[PDB]
């Protein structure tokens, strides 16, 4: 087997031990398959992937392929592998494109691998996306690629607003699961997964004591909430920053003090707008907002000497490393881990004192200098996946009429009975043990005792 | 002079009146809409039935309705919940209530109709204000007639808007209504942090129990469930969450809580065989957050540890077969809403026995009960949902809408984001945070409007 | 058939009865003392003069040393702390007590002579139980010669027994002292867990104010200030802790909190241009926990955020200087032990005033001021500390022994470590707790008894 | 040309280097000492022999000891605890150290001996720096000619501290020792908040284990216990504790956490029978932290839950019985660091068997082991007082005073209180906090100077 490329081959043993331990710790994913190897649902499947190639990863792809699919897998981040993973999915004889460390062009060199075989475009007719990046190269570059497609599944918020703003747009080609807004993946990984992996990848970074110092987190969504749960836990004192006033309100009542890096929160694009005091005492800055510019260059100038600065939103523009790279001289601690220096661009001491640490070079921190989310929490994620995957194959929207394909092409969400079937296994992978309605009890709130237990106007 | 009211001692409006002083610095978002509305009269011309706690926080929203130009007659939505300060202050304000803590059944549904009727007649009602939908059953069953007059109903609570929609699916609402619990600033404020304040208060007040490192069972992990269990976590208790729904167990387990069922495998077989005596007798504290009926039963009530502590936070009493234990257990009333239920007899029992149980508020909603419910500032989001709630439904004007017109409108909504965004800000700012405004380039880059709203309806927070 | 006590009302005696029988329940280690001495009767013709605060707690501590033969004669050692019910139930019981919540500071002093004047002259008084030194000093400043008559004191507080240690510095002390306090089951029990319990107990009491989201300035971080800041984080506020000690201050700083200063760089010079101005006028609640004086100051208060909540919970009230807001500004009662102090004038306020404080317990300690202190199962172990203080002291009879002997025996220390752990153990037992009983080799590894102690005098838990 | 030094890979250097001057950033402690001692070089003629884990925050601990006049020369206390960039960097430097990660037993000893012996001969040392007594045993068993002219023993950790006070009681301590251990800016600073740190931190790099929402027991509940226990609560373990001192099993109750023994009813009676299956079949994680012996053995090795992760974070590996499990089950490595033992027999396994444990460390230091340790900020003030006991012992000379004198000195002691606090301070200037200066007269009021210290000698903090 040679169609693959991968960092280290010999790494496939280590990763496969750890594939083995991680599917101990994935029961909703390794219910899944169990329940449907036999059948095989995904007989047919030829899957094009782009998530981070993490052991996660790895036995989402080995669920996929116990299915009956074939894959061809790249990450959709360039330092999101996991290189032990990558080698042992490559040693299964299974496609796959992805190492630690790539480069731009390596990365879309991946993406390529696996749209292209044997230097022609591969008969896929499934997508599963992380960001979008593998569905917005589709969309332009490949574009008769997708009348073959049955369905895309993406992963995270970014992606699926991307996948909303094509659908609105009308260039859309084939319908897609927003697996990210499952309730077992929405408020499960993007909370949860950074509540676990955020402090984590700071730590292996840096060593940084948190305990006692300033944080202030971009965002109180999803991500910002676990993130800001990740520091507080640890006893940073904790500030948010939103321009959500509910999701302000959230932090307050959680809290957190409620603040904005500009005066008066009104970014007119000079300095005089930023609150230099608040910012020259923030140790730790953390940008969870999907958003654009929001760690900007006159924040970044007016932040407490040595500060560390990191991104665990999807895409690295949430800060302005470009800016760091003009005017800043980088010195690189370990791989991930930069110092900026602020004395200027030709040149630092190793001794200066004004500097900052970035951490992965603005990409995602959890997975750049960590492992991203623990297995029993991608567990969750991952078996919507498996389960959007299905569904969309089923459907064979790329073989029906096209008065049938204008029918369904649309981005769904997963049906509520299965979001809580997920969440079943989850909840007996720590013993848990869920209370059976009577159906006196059940007739009492208008549900079936088998559930769905809530409205789908539901929040949690 | 005036006497339409009845409220417990008069003599105690000037203490109601310095803290409705205090809470109105606790209520921006409520005392802003005063503020932006109060030249404008919305609500002039509105006769609103009021039924809902009549607790000082409800005291600040009758005073806002009326600034706004609103006539009211009120009474509490629970015979435990009304600060008879509140109440006085009210009544001397010349405002008809009918209100006072520790009412009987029979004088908790003469207190209702005493804002129904005026003079012995119907009053000239138009709207109607619900907390659990009391009072919306009842002129339903009751008082027809006036319902065809009135606009519409904003129902405060989860079990209330349950009800709603129970009678929409049957066609049987008559008037329009404004689910005021699901406002992102009302259930995920309100529920979740309001019980988060006041369930160790009520318990604390009630008994003065310790509550660090004794085991406790919230019963239920939804909105209330969730602020319960932090209520408990922070004070160190060791808390276990039950639940029938594997998606707010899957939240309680990632939260840090063990999650059990008082039933063996989580299944009642109908017979105490079925209960899980190892769990529930290590139980020092059983709290029902469910909105459901008989979640801690008969049998769950004989297993509990010794002089565990029961009392329900939902809101109405049946979550608890109390009816069990006024049939066969001895009651003790420790203090007002605090009794020891021994578990030895009916007749009596030893002053000194060991074998009983501390029930709170009688089974009623126990941070009122006990305490005085969520305080001001939540209260705050809350009520600012339901004085714009109440604009909304009386500029409606449903009913003088054509028979046609009200088939268009006859639904049970929410208020929209914006004007939850716009209640919310208010809450930030009276904390001292400071929102941050989108950029032009920032507002295109996520796809919104720079004021907002800033999420998708199906965005869950 | 008793008259030789002072209460507020005794018929509140039979509720007292029902909430001491409960606190029985809930302090093990108190009633453990009262079932293994009982035949022994080891204080059988002890004469105790106790001065602490009149709670539920003390009444269970007051029983337990007259089951075990004691006599006493009580007062509460603070004006606004006594439980009335509690006072009514020990009066009914034949216990001479002269406590009631709402003292003036005459009134005060009057309780405190009752209790050393029986029928006109001195009590024969033998033992003393002190919280504070109020009783002490009058002891040793206007009746020295019945010290002569003295075996000894046991004292409650930090700051009594730093009264006591100055006596005896001083040589002024006349009888020894049993340091309760010290106890690791008391200090890092009572002092920090049970100000955890009842600091936001207390302002939840007193105001109703949500916690949640608000900014706090704790002052101190001894283990009042320990238990004080954690009371107000786990509630979700965020908290400033400032300091004089840097190794409290490091704590502070690892424990999560943001330390810093009333005044500019830490130094007060007097003068309102060293106050943190910017700091103060965002703090909606300072609370005092340092036992020292005028650490809440003029021009602090002066600086303070409108409408900011003032209390204190170190043992006397000058922490705060509530003289100075007394002379120049307005005070408002909202209700017992909760004032406004309008900072816009002396001889009048307007109602609707905004620029006010709010005052709680009128600066005396707010936990007992304005709820009912530290929980029973916490006091369980100070108060077992105190019958084992009071029968270790009784036992060895100073103003029996010669002038010689007594030299030698006139000190200030502290119990065993292995009564420590032996109050401790039965208090694991209350929460159901199961501690490891070391191996013969084990604990010739680590060099310990199996019984214990488990650890040298020097080590800090 | 400089070869006198073993690490594992030199080329390092240049990452050990970055990180130091990161490090040197975080520790303001140390950094203010090299700043305020440079000029006066108080250890010049001070040549020092340390055992203690190469790590980046070693390598400032001892570039400061350098930069105040020094010869040091240098191995790790545990084989598995060297950062190898660290030990590249002091080895670049110029400056003697024997220690890479991954030592076996006998090149552990290998390494100690290449820093007592220089060129096959004993070294000039006249200092000792020491964690755990390793170090400290081999020089009085093997070398006690070099003793002779050793003026001190400076002990990191608890453990060490222990065998200090062992040799001291049998009159076997050749040498006065500082107890670095019991400054309260190590103890209560480096033992506690340390492992809350780094606890976490290593299981996460070990296994990528979540652990929200398991099961965790913390055998211990001393300082490494408290702060391991809140290491893994604050990420939402459900985390019970054992104990055997009753006062620590207090502080967990009251902390939030449940109680429990290993053994039915806490009484090892060593069989099988005793061990309560069922509490153990329910852990996911144990973790040791008691510097005892064989406190997780054998019978509750064989009774855990499969998959449970098995580690030790004090200092000494026998804490779990891992000779148990090299005689009895299947190791399989994951990576370094992590093996799976597989309890179905001692020859070979199934690759997909599913009853294993996850042993970290091998059973050694596993926040060392598996991870980084301490962070710089926090071994900051453990060792700004290992740098101010070297300078305290090195001045005072003991090896060159009579015997007379030296026998009136011969002891293991803490630095006073004050050195203490001046630490402290330095640690709270690092996060940014100001510390209040006391006024002369609150100075006078509670009996301190201004200028410290501010706590009695039995103050516990
Ligand atoms: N690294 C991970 O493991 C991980 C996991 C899930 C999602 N993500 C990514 O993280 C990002 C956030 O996802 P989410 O689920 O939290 O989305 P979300 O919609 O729940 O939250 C984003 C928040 O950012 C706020 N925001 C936007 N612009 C802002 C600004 N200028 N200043 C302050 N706040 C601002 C919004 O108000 C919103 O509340 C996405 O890009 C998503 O793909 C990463
Ligand atoms: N007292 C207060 O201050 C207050 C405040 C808000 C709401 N409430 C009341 O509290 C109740 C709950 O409100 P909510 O907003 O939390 O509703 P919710 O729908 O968000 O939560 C109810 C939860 O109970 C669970 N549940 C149902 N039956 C159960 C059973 N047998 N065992 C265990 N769990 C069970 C459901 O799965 C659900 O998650 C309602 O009656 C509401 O009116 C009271
Ligand atoms: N209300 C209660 O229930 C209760 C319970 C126990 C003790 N107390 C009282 O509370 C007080 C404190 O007791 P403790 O045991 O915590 O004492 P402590 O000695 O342990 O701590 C007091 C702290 O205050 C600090 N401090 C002193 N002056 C200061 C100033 N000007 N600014 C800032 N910090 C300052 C000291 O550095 C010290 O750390 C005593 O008076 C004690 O009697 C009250
Ligand atoms: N890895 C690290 O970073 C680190 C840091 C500091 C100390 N340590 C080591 O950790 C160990 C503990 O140190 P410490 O400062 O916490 O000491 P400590 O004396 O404060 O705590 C040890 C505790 O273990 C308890 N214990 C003893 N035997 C027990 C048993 N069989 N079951 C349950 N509990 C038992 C004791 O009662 C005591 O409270 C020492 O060996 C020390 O050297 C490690
Ligand atoms: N202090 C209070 N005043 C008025 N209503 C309250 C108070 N506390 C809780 N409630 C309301 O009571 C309802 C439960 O009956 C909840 O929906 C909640 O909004
Ligand atoms: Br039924
Ligand atoms: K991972
Ligand atoms: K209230
Ligand atoms: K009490
Ligand atoms: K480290």
């Amino acid at each position: 087997f040679t169609d693959y490329k991968v960092a280290d081959i010999t790494l496939a043993a280590w990763g496969r031990r750890e594939l083995i331990i991680a599917e101990s710790e994935m029961p909703a994913l390794m219910g899944l398959r169990r329940k449907y190897a036999g059948q095989q649902p995904l007989k047919g499947a030829k899957i094009l992937g782009c998530i981070h190639m993490t052991i996660q990863t790895g036995v989402l792809i080995e669920t996929l392929v116990a299915l009956g699919a074939e894959v061809r897998w790249s990450s959709c981040n360039i330092f999101s592998t996991q290189d032990q993973a990558a080698a042992a999915i490559a040693a299964a004889g299974i496609p796959v494109f992805a190492w630690k460390g790539e480069t731009e062009e390596e990365y879309e060199w991946c993406i390529e691998q696996t749209i292209l075989k044997d230097g022609q475009p591969w008969d896929a007719n499934m997508v599963l996306d992380d960001g979008g990046d593998l569905t917005e190269i589709l969309h332009k570059k490949y574009p008769q690629m997708l009348e073959r497609i049955h369905g895309i599944t993406e992963e995270t918020t970014t992606g699926v607003h991307r996948l909303l703003d094509m659908l609105k747009n009308g260039t859309l080609k084939v319908p897609a699961i927003n697996v990210n807004d499952s309730v077992t993946k929405s408020k499960n990984d993007n909370k949860y997964g950074c509540r676990h992996s955020l402090n984590d990848a700071i730590k292996r970074g840096t060593d940084h004591l948190l305990s006692g110092k300033q944080a202030l987190v971009i965002g109180y969504g999803d991500v910002g909430k676990g993130s800001s749960q990740s520091l507080r836990q640890e006893g940073m004192i904790v500030k948010v920053a939103e321009v959500d006033p509910i999701c302000a309100m959230q932090a307050c009542m959680d809290g957190f003090e409620v603040v904005s890096p500009y005066k008066n929160g009104i970014n007119d694009g000079t300095e005089a707008s930023i609150d230099a005091a608040l910012l020259g005492k923030i140790d730790l800055i953390v940008t969870t907002t999907g958003n654009v510019n929001v760690c900007d260059a006159n924040m970044l100038k007016a932040l407490k000497k040595r500060a560390v600065v990191c991104n665990i939103g999807h895409f690295d523009n949430e800060i302005d490393t470009a800016f760091m790279r003009k005017n800043w001289a980088w010195e690189e601690v370990k791989p991930q881990v930069h110092k900026i220096h602020r004395t200027g661009k030709d040149g630092f001491d190793a001794h200066n004192d004004d500097y900052l640490i970035l951490l992965a070079e603005g990409r995602l921190v959890n997975l750049g200098n960590a492992t991203g989310h623990p297995s029993r929490i991608m567990d969750g994620s991952f078996a919507n996946q498996v389960l959007a995957q299905i569904h969309l194959f089923e459907q064979k929207y790329a073989d029906l009429p096209a008065a049938e394909k204008a029918k369904r092409l649309s981005v769904e969400v997963l049906p509520k009975k299965l979001d809580e079937e997920v969440a079943l296994e989850m909840v007996k992978g720590f013993g848990g043990v869920v209370t059976q309605l009577t159906p006196k009890q059940a007739e009492y709130i208008g549900v079936s005792v088998e559930g769905p237990f809530k409205p789908d106007t539901y929040r949690y």
